[PDB]
């Protein structure tokens, strides 16, 4: 069967653009066991510090950026506290960094798109760095001014997977609405779960060693003009779900200190019980057998589920090349990770001089988790360089 | 032009059923001066009490719904408290009660549309009354026994306007998969914005005399199966916009203490002057002229824009029945109240007996606002009855 098109768009969501931003200010992971305990001014705790250290090795990471510096977490020292009425204070600081960094990515987005930011036509916006009202959406579209018709949804505190929820979303708004151009923007920082440390809570001082800050931006259409416009993915599919016997596996809970997270259940083993199954659904139509075949983007939140996914499927060990750099040279930036990885892919794909944008693939697979325990999955088509 | 539908849906999206759900507890308004000023143990500022009579009075709200009791106030008395640390109080209270809420209403909606609940595709689910992770979108999915797969989108902390975004967004997602039928569930409460007075804070005790507690719930789907399907609404265009000249008129503040509001600017002046390029922008596409002969649904959030707006428009003052009804019957339920409304006005049609669910008019108008200052406009076409 066929139908006019009337309003709707003829073919697939296609990212046009992408580009990220971050803080200046950034720490050294082999630095910031002695920068953290000093500023929480927790030396003390001599036990826990050589806790943390063998912690913070093993994320792998290298540097993270962080808007919280040393003067400004001295003006603030109930964010430095491990448990202390911090709210207000975190959500000015969120006001005050939160839109403008989105604002970094969105401007380098739409300088490689190259159209009028005026044919932006929709805005979607994910950060649990702070909820505001109105929204860093509206903040967004005020210093970029953008149209005020622009149709905005803002996604506030979904988590670590509202990555592949933005895609998602951008997914559905291009291809139902002809001639859309979709803002996406997730911007993202540790203002709601920094925190100082406590030998009680060990779930909490595990976050403090990879949660990073940073803003990605893409530019998603249907029916790209091909003479202006060139497309670097495609968005085939995006499907959302729950895993089997997850409940209460990641959990954070609001309160008058920020965020405070709670981990109970064994993540790496939900993984990698349910991981295949799941990509082999995503994987159904394109008729791909082998798992070396397609690209990958993992959302690193957890560096073991990297190491057991891996083995488990018996990748190359260069298919996550571009998901550990990311990790290793920003650490965990909630939403924004998984699209940093995609942006890192691409650049890598052309600098090393692959066929596809898709490191020579044609078919490739994002995945990011989160509170549910919830899966996100994408299913991504590469374009010819 | 023509397009193949492969997996999407062919026509404009429909509201296939409706349904409302409140709290037992409920509170008459001529009533509450008494109780609130007595349960915030703050009898003694009577000149206050006195202003928070007119002010009552003057809302033509006559009961609204609320979860928080006498005796729940007595053993969370910082929520009470005008400012005191409560946000975790005030988010266990969010957890047990709003996805509970939502199911209420779903359960009924889902009575009503006769199809069995794993057809439900998608959900969207909007509160202000908790930020919660996993969202109560999570919640509900469980408590309902939805299927794992559904793809969600949780809206946190939008405001008022969130009633006319689940709509724009259920419409796209109706709109471009075939088969899908999204459940859209704005499930509201004044946990948040709940406090004691402040002869300092006027702003905050007018809130304390609109804001209620109440769940909606919604069918949306398009290509209804005719036969086991009947649609209400058709959802015909859905827009965003920000109103010129409206910086920070709305702005709610998520502190140690819960949401706290501030409204400098004269909102019913903001709407009054765009009110009607707003809406004749809206009625463009159908051939309307007389604002008369269209069904009306306005956010009552603040009465006097009902009466600025009725007189503007030189409307017939049964135009807005459906309208006052509800906020009369039920206060300000944030994003749920103009979704009260459209179930309102349905019934109000079957029951007197008009020939379409738009009251005897093809075209309506729903129309709701909130921080921005944002507008959200949505284009509705009846069904004949």
């Amino acid at each position: 069967e066929w139908v006019r098109k009337a309003d709707r768009a003829a073919g697939p969501a296609a990212v046009l653009a992408m580009a990220t931003a971050n803080p200046s200010n950034f720490y050294l992971q082999s630095d910031f066991p002695d920068f953290y305990f000093r500023v929480t001014r927790s030396d003390h705790m001599s036990d826990l510090k050589e806790k943390f250290k063998r912690i913070c090795k093993k994320t792998t990471v290298r540097k993270r950026h962080m808007i919280l510096t040393e003067e400004i977490l001295n003006k603030n020292p109930a964010i430095a506290d491990y448990w202390s009425p911090s709210l207000a204070a975190r959500h000015d600081l969120a006001l005050a960094n939160i839109p403008q960094l989105g604002k970094e990515a969105a401007d380098k987005a739409i300088k490689e798109w190259g159209q009028p930011k005026s044919k932006i036509t929709h805005l979607v916006f994910c950060t649990s760095a702070g909820v505001l009202m109105p929204g860093a959406d509206y903040q967004l579209t005020m210093l970029l001014g953008l149209n005020p018709s622009i149709s905005r949804l803002m996604l506030h505190n979904l988590g670590c997977y509202a990555g592949g929820t933005a895609l998602r979303v951008a997914k559905d708004l291009a291809e139902n609405n002809g001639g859309a151009r979709v803002l996406v923007v997730c911007s993202e920082a540790n203002l709601l779960f920094f925190r100082g440390p406590s030998e009680t809570h060990i779930d909490a001082l595990i976050t403090q060693s990879l949660f990073a800050d940073g803003a990605a931006a893409l530019i998603v259409g249907s029916d790209p003009d091909l003479q202006t416009e060139s497309p670097l993915y495609e968005l085939i599919s995006a499907s959302q779900r729950i895993l089997p016997e997850s409940e209460d596996a990641i959990v954070g809970r609001l309160t008058e200190a920020g965020l405070v997270p709670y981990l109970p259940k064994d993540i790496p083993k939900l993984v990698s019980t349910n991981i295949r199954s799941i990509l082999e659904d995503a994987l159904a139509p394109t008729g791909v057998q082998d798992w070396n075949s397609i690209f990958w983007i993992i959302h690193p939140g957890m560096p073991a589920i990297l190491d057991q996914t891996e083995k488990l499927l018996q990748l190359d060990k260069e298919k996550l090349k571009a998901t550990r750099h990311v990790l290793s040279e920003f650490g965990n930036m909630f939403s924004a990770t998984v699209l940093f990885i995609l942006d890192q892919l691409r650049k890598g794909a052309v600098a090393e001089g692959k066929s596809t944008t898709g490191e020579g693939c044609e078919w490739g697979v994002l995945f990011s988790f989160g509170p549910g325990f919830t899966v996100e999955t994408v299913l991504l088509r590469s374009v010819a360089t």
